[PDB]
């Protein structure tokens, strides 16, 4: 009557199809990027659009915990059990996250509505940013050429 797309199965596509990944994501996103104007305690916001995305893997969007030698417990999961209103968090134990992905389900189709990624983390003065954008687009080509 509805038969909605599955929080598992939609993800399997998301991690293995580049154009589909992009076709699922809003433009712009509700998280403008926000960095420091090379002055310390200064506020700034950037338009989040398709041209500054970072593609994401199955070992990015998994539900589990990992171990580095030199960090600690890294977690990745959805934190929120809802039938249509789930979102995703990755980060270490006892610490803040750095990969945030809001998901929403309308019309029986999932659509990603927000983003957080360390590719435009706080340690990134706006002066260098337009090169950071282009660098993520290097890695993105190497993904999407091989993620059909």
């Amino acid at each position: 009557g509805a038969e909605e797309e599955d929080f598992k199965t939609f993800l399997q596509k998301f991690t293995s199809s580049a154009s589909f990944q992009y076709s699922r994501i809003k433009f712009p996103l509700k998280s403008p990027i926000a960095l420091l104007k090379d002055d310390g305690e200064t506020e700034q916001t950037f338009p989040f659009t398709r041209e500054k995305w970072a593609l994401l893997d199955e070992e990015t969007l998994k539900e589990g915990r990992t171990t580095e030698e030199e960090g600690g417990t890294y977690i990745s999961h959805f934190t929120v059990n809802e039938p249509a209103h789930k979102e995703f968090e990755a980060g270490y134990d006892e610490s803040e996250p750095s990969l945030r992905v809001v998901f929403e389900l309308t019309d029986g189709k999932w659509y990603v509505t927000d983003c957080y990624n360390d590719w435009y983390n706080f340690d990134l003065p706006i002066n260098e940013l337009e090169e950071t954008i282009q660098a993520v687009q290097e890695e993105n080509k190497a993904f999407e050429e091989l993620h059909p």
